[PDB]
């Protein structure tokens, strides 16, 4: 195998073999790759367009390089909450506020986070803002699972050989394949989350990824373009459950939300996004809110796909619990606490 | 103008708009485009299907920064006989001795090129292992011109700032759009050419190009995948006259060529290659022979352009007289004594 090789076979619009992909991330995560060959497979595979078989062979490799978590921490239906992020429409932080309020119902979160890229504050931004410890390696995130009911995996330190992939990114600024990767590949590998996704024609590829290792996923893409259940409008959702892929459309005034404005969602720095958060869950009524408990829900739908309508209305039921009871609110506080310690 | 939009438009396989490969191969040549930038660049343009406008904007980027030669010293009616290589064939120097006769018959050959990329010679390479100058600056290559009647312009030596372009080009291997600039640049701008092309859903790109800028040319591609006029099967050829482009078949066998195999046509290294040249030159009969002059003839034609049937005879006969009377194997001894001084 060689990078005349792939390139060659991608530029003329076809699939790769099998391997091929995984040959070519695993040249780049151990510093083989030249930022150009690197820009090229990149941009090439994503052109062609990408298959489900050759998204997992990227995500296989990085996992099989990431640091794991210890045996035996992390609960066989731990959820995860996370975005592919780049929907340029910088809100407050939805994936955050709503694994917080999750765990906070009892779903133990390991969460897989990262800094913004075009973002204001991203979800790593806005929980170090919180007071939340995001440098935390292996045995403490299994530790803060065990304790406080949610793990935070910071990307960049689980996954130490994808700094010249992301280097690359950067410099390119477009997206590509790439781009789905993050949510991909969670170092804690659990088998159910709610996982949004910015790229409209991209979501199918990411369940097909999650499809094949059987687990149960809410790929998102909110119709308005957000990486996240929107409630501005509907939302696509490719149910990932059994093995099998099915694309539905959401509406969330089906279950009792007004319609928002985009701008009712608007983010700001992270002091900023940590004040939304403490408001949230502080049990301030509004558009903030109801985004995050509906995004809560689908976390635990997902979690309970281990009856459609009636697994909604207990996510619904329990996420709004989890905030009006104050056990959102006090998991925070036993988080930050956590860390200080 | 910027990376994120250019890449941006044509990953999303849309033509881009006025101006936006200029800016972007300009900044390549000034140095001013990351390795990374340029490589997405190259595979990003490929990968869309590039059009005759923008690779016509590359390539005059290219020129507004070569160095030209003096003023006054190109006639108007000079020929260029030059391919894109990347046929891997590894054939003899088919373009160069094609030059080498074309000049013999009386038409003024300003010829761009260049070392090898896989062939195992190369036009430059050959002409140096024969002891003509290749590395000569505008002003000498100007005198050539008109004391000898044929110019070689080494394409590095006109064009120093496109080298970070041909960096990222070796890196990642694959052709891209940036392999049809080299036949585009040659920086003396003559009108007239017959041009070589080993990629046949490009020719046409090309061949719009050149109808653009009212050049008279045959762009060719040998359906054995030779950036030749060929002598094992026939060829392809878009003629470009009058600033319109007609594509037409050509066959040699109609001209009393025997249809050769692509063994006979083999090359080797420099000394090899050079070799062949003072055979061809010297009388020596055979395949070899025949290609030349069929190319030749081609040129000349081209130059003519400036009838199909007539033209082609009155061109056959051109180039085998110029090799019969020994006047080509006369014009590369001068042509090396020229350098020696
Ligand atoms: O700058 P962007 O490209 O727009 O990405 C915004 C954030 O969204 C993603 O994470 P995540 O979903 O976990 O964070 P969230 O809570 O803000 O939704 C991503 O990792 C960023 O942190
Ligand atoms: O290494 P390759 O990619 O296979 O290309 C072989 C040669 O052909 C091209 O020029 P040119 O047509 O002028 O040289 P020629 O005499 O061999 O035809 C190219 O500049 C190379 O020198
Ligand atoms: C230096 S960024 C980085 C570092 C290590 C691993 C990963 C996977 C990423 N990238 C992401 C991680 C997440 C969690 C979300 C998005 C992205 C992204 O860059 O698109
Ligand atoms: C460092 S190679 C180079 C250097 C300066 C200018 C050019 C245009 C090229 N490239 C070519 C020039 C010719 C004449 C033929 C082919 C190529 C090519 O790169 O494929
Ligand atoms: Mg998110
Ligand atoms: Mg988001
Ligand atoms: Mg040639
Ligand atoms: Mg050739």
């Amino acid at each position: 195998p060689s990078w005349p090789q792939i390139l060659g076979r991608l530029t003329d619009n076809r699939d790769l073999a099998r391997g091929q992909a995984a040959w070519a991330m695993d040249q780049i995560m151990t510093g083989n790759a030249r930022p150009a060959q690197i820009a090229a497979f990149a941009v090439a595979m994503t052109m062609k367009a990408p298959t489900a078989d050759e998204v997992g062979e990227l995500a296989g490799v990085m996992l099989s390089h990431a640091h794991p978590l210890p045996a035996d921490t992390v609960p066989d239906d731990a959820v995860d909450v996370v975005g592919t992020g780049g929907d340029g429409v910088n809100t407050v932080n939805l994936s955050t506020m709503a694994a917080i309020v999750v765990a906070a119902a009892g779903v133990p979160v390991v969460k897989h986070g990262n800094r913004a890229a075009s973002s204001l504050s991203g979800g790593a931004d806005t929980l170090e803002a919180l007071g939340v410890r995001i440098d935390l390696g292996p045995d403490l995130v299994a530790r803060s699972l065990a304790e406080v009911g949610i793990g935070f995996c910071f990307a960049p330190r689980f996954h130490p050989s994808y700094r010249h992939a992301a280097a690359v990114r950067r410099e390119i600024g477009v997206p590509t394949v790439f781009n789905l990767l993050g949510p991909l590949t969670n170092p804690a590998r659990p088998r159910a989350g709610l996982i949004g996704c910015a790229f409209a024609d991209l979501a199918e590829v990411m369940a097909g990824v999650f499809a094949a290792r059987r687990s149960s996923v809410l790929v998102v893409h909110g119709d308005d373009g957000l990486d996240e259940l929107t409630t501005t409008t509907t939302s696509t959702i490719w149910r990932v459950a059994a093995g099998s892929v099915d694309k539905l459309t959401f509406d969330p005034a089906g279950f009792g939300f007004a319609r928002a404005q985009l701008d009712q969602l608007a983010g700001g720095d992270a002091q900023a996004n940590a004040a939304a958060v403490r408001a949230v869950l502080g049990g301030a009524r509004g558009p903030v809110r109801d985004a995050v408990v509906l995004n809560a829900a689908g976390a635990i739908v997902a979690h309970a796909g281990l009856e459609w309508l009636p697994a909604w209305e207990e996510g619904l039921r329990r996420a709004s619990a989890a905030i009006d009871t104050g056990a959102a609110e006090q998991l925070l506080a036993r988080w930050v606490r956590f860390g200080r310690q």
